[PDB]
Formats: C-alpha cells, structure tokens, sequence
DNA sequence: AATACCACTGGCGGTGATAT
DNA sequence: TATATCACCGCCAGTGGTAT
C-alpha cells in the first residue's frame, strides 16, 4: 500500500552487499544487530530492516554503517557513494 | 518552527539568491525546475518554512554557483563527514 | 511579474512485540 | 540468544491552487 514503498532492485542488492559484510565481520569486530542499532541510535528492528532490504539506506545511514563496519560505502553501495561524492563537489 | 541556526541558514541562502539572480537569469520557478521541484517548494526553503537537507543544499549551491558553506556551514560539515566514508 | 500563503498528503524512517 | 518479520504510524517536505 501507500505507507511503505518497495526498494528498487538496486537498493536490494546494496542491502545484500551490506548484510554480507556484516556477517563476515561481526566476529572480528565484536558486533550484534543490537550493538549496531545502539551505535546508530535506533532499535534492532530498524537495523534489521536495513540489512534485510525492507527500508532503504540514505546517505547518512550508509556513511554511519560504513564507519561502524570499517569499509567504505562503495563496497556495498556504489550508487550512494557517488551521490555522496557529488554532494561533496558542492562544498569543496 | 525551524531552529534559529536553520533560520539563519535560510536567510543567508535567500540573500545569495537575491544578489545573483539577475546575473544568473534565475527566478524561484527556474531554480525549482532545475531541482525537480515546484516554485512553492523552493519558496518554502528560501523563506525558512521547510528545513534544508544535504542533497537540496548541494543542488542549490551548484545552481547559485557558490559553496554550501556560504549559506550553511553546518550542512557543509555534514557533507564532509559522509565523504569521509567514501574518501 | 514574481512571490508568498494555505490546507493538505505520500511515504521516509522508524517502533515494539512476536516468530524462527 | 540472535535475527527476521509483522502490524503499525508520526511527521514534515513538497504539493497545486490561490492571493498579493
């Protein structure tokens, strides 16, 4: 319905990429979805939604997660990385 | 209402538009066309009615030929921090 | 003319509980 | 325990129509 909009195919692949990085690294980083949520100031279901392709990433959340997982945003979402780069061109 | 800093940002932004409009041949509708939105929406931003976010601020900066920091140092800072994650 | 004003609404960005 | 999923929705940025 009207309340929530489904993600594009591209947003879906971005989420699969993100969740795989999280799985590969949650051990070495000592993470949990609940700790990630805390770091971001949301609950486990908010993070679960991003990881599972229910809610889409925005530039801000993507940047935060990249930092938490210690990767660059482009390793999961090249398109958001590029939107972030184009915004940067307006500051620099 | 928006915060005092958000209101200042809007005042800086409109001042810039007022000053460069003639040389750049702009109007609130043409700037709106350029951002994919309507005159009403643009007017709300210029007038401190709706808050600016990083994307719209970056578009506006490019349309006005200025840097984001010229109207909103706080947003410029946010932008830079996201970039720290793409680097 | 160009801009400002008004009432309104889709969908972003979540929540807590429950199921696995 | 950790995660995945479910029902649910506040809020406001942007709207189109109109007034100045």
């Amino acid at each position: 319905s009207t309340k929530k909009k489904p993600l594009t195919q591209e947003q879906l692949e971005d989420a699969r990429r993100l969740k795989a990085i999280y799985e590969k690294k949650k051990n070495e980083l000592g993470l949990s979805q609940e700790s990630v949520a805390d770091k971001m100031g949301m609950g486990q279901s908010g993070v679960g939604a991003l990881f599972n392709g229910i809610n889409a990433l925005n530039a801000y959340n993507a940047a935060l997660l990249a930092k938490i997982l210690k990767v660059s945003v482009e390793e999961f979402s090249p398109s958001i990385a590029r939107e972030i780069y184009e915004m940067y061109e307006a500051v620099s």
